[PDB]
């Protein structure tokens, strides 16, 4: 378009005739998503809800990237392993990381989904140490309204991350930032939606409520829905992960949605409150298998392309199964390196586009009790 | 710092025998702003306050910068002059614009002041149009804990540019975004600051309710005060500026802090709650001249470098004679072709950096009246 | 306000307050005033003569909503 084309016409809040105060008053009641936000993007974005994923981003391992390799982990492996919390399955192997993250992307292409890739810096540090976890790109997944800077409750190491994912974003698809978290812990990319306006958050060494109520007040106002609920599991976890029981800080390794009102859900995940309100609500639930949970195969951190096709972790065999059984295709793709740091196949995903998908109206709906 | 040189000692909230619980809790009470944002930047930031300004950025104007030369004005003068109501002076001058820029600047080196400069591209234009206004950096002022993105309530040539300047201070200086406002209308950079932790808005086209509370709750959080004071004020004016009156919808037309407890301010700005609550807390009232005011001379946009030190527009003589007799040393810097449109010289600085300065406890406790 | 609104004769009662900028009676620079019958006045049915320095945005935006028209007085007088 010329620059001496543009005409009034152009301002959508303009018409003939139209006060000063009504413009004003128009351009105030403007939504800030589709007339600010995106336009000036010049495109979509967000990752909520449980529509069509079409676009997202990987980190592709270096030596640097390998969470035992740091100089502070070698200094007293214990330290992180308390932090962290998840079984010792031997040191990382960076080749076999390497085949399991290019097996993940053919899984990405031959399901029509766009795969950015991120690179750190040689020798990458924050003010505090060496980068930790930042292999873990769901921590930059991109909101409907934009961008996150988080608070990390446990991983000092990534300190700068969701400063840097966020700035990448900006640079390389224009994408806005949000809101910076700026109390307590909140780690949203580690969250997951159960339905187009439903948030699952735990309280947890990941979040806590002044951290979470930020959060959702932001996210909520570029949500695109009428209304936005926040179901808050409280696992009885200290670190990350507490490996006697399979309770983890983190949502995407407790519960998932699968399909339209059908989750998959840790037997270490559910209060009695929170059942409730899933009961309440009309959605189907899921067992994962209780040794896969414990043993920290990550049986619930599958990635969900669409309602009823999920990207897990091939060795969650009975979880796969019982998946497969509710009626949902299953892409089985290697997940075992990435297991030895705190997360497995989704939490290594940054979400950057999901189409609007099924409301919580349309899980209410199904009838199938 | 060596890659491999790393240990926990360099990780603050560490210490010899902490337990998994006692470091998260303690990560979870870091400041954000001294914990993540400054040490992820490397350097400290924001304008907050009255103490001593280091560090702004200017624009040179281009033909672009003109509004009088957007296509959009071409076609109807009388729209943007409703919606800004500024007096006509008649067309900008290009070249006597940027002698004044280069007398600002020069002001600035004189001061011991860094001046960043800030470009725009050619032809440089939105989703709606071409920029205009875009020469007013105020509005990209950097707070502490971070930059904002605007919702502009009346111009809207300047959509996408309150992004473009956090972009650029982002990608320039290493600064983080600490928040975008998502509803109403709110342009923090127009609003000042009277005391550490007291900041004057306006009710107006530029500000509504909600914008304001999200605005101001996002920059108590980062604002290193124990409390944070919002006066708001409530021009008699429909778009920015009252041409009858000298009422402005932008706090920095209004009012502004000359050194500690000592005010410049417009005959039109206080209402009878602004009047007592200022009385009550101690501030000094230096009246601007009525009728500098009245013809937008902006006497009130004055850009204080630290207490007692102002810069302000050559021509307001009677507005600075009054600053002078508060004890004020005032920089006359001409100002002229910058008030063809919606501000002065404070309005088109973008403040990068003030050093801390005199809190509400200084100014109730100065004895003067 | 309390006390006429029990004997206004009406369901309800509404105050519409100004927040003008004055010290004291009238601000000669701006045309301000601290009484509301030098800066508003119904001339008819939901027809206001109104002072410039009279209306802030809320009392602005009330107005709107309940479908008010302002002729604005002439600023120099
Ligand atoms: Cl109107
Ligand atoms: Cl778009
Ligand atoms: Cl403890
Ligand atoms: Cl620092
Ligand atoms: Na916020
Ligand atoms: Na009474």
């Amino acid at each position: 378009r010329g620059y001496d084309d543009w005409r009034l016409s152009d301002i959508p809040q303009y018409k003939d005739g139209i006060s000063t105060y009504e413009f004003v008053r128009a351009t105030h009641e403007a939504d800030y998503r589709t007339h600010q936000a995106e336009p000036v993007a010049g495109r979509t974005f967000g990752f909520n809800g449980i529509g069509r994923l079409t676009e997202v981003a990987l980190h592709m391992p270096t030596r640097y990237t390998l969470h035992d390799q740091s100089s502070q982990y070698k200094e007293s492996p214990s330290f992180f392993q308390g932090l962290m919390g998840v079984p010792d399955r031997g040191p990382v192997d960076l080749a076999a990381f390497q085949r399991e993250t290019e097996e993940l992307a053919t899984a990405f292409e031959n399901n029509g989904i766009k795969v950015h890739w991120v690179d750190y810096p040689e020798e990458p540090a924050n003010p505090y140490g060496p980068l930790m976890g930042h292999v873990f790109l769901s921590w930059g997944s991109i909101w409907r309204g934009g961008s996150v800077i988080s608070r990390f409750g446990f991983l000092p190491g990534m300190v700068g991350v969701s400063e840097y994912l966020a700035k990448w974003a900006w640079n390389t698809l224009n994408i806005p930032p949000l809101v910076a978290i700026t109390e307590g812990a909140m780690e949203p990319g580690a969250c997951n939606m159960i339905a187009d306006e439903v948030l699952v958050t735990c309280l947890s060494a990941s979040y806590d409520q002044r951290g979470t109520d930020q959060l959702v007040a932001a996210i909520s106002k570029t949500s695109g829905t009428e209304e936005f609920h926040n179901l808050q599991l409280r696992p009885a976890v200290e670190g990350f992960f507490n490996k006697a029981t399979g309770a983890c800080a983190h949502p995407d390794i407790n519960i998932n949605a699968i399909d339209v009102g059908k989750l998959v859900v840790s037997p270490a995940a559910l209060d009695w409150d929170a059942r409730t309100w899933l009961y309440d609500n009309n959605f189907e639930l899921i067992e994962a298998d209780p040794d896969e949970q414990r043993e920290f195969l990550a049986p619930c951190n599958v990635l969900l392309l669409e309602p009823g096709k999920v990207i897990a972790h091939a060795d969650c065999h009975k979880t796969n199964q019982k998946i497969r059984d509710a009626g949902v295709e299953v892409i089985e793709v290697t997940g075992t390196e990435i297991r030895k740091a705190c997360g497995g196949i989704k939490a290594r995903v940054m979400q950057i586009n999901r189409e609007p998908g099924p409301t919580l109206a349309d899980v209410r709906n199904r009838v199938w009790r």
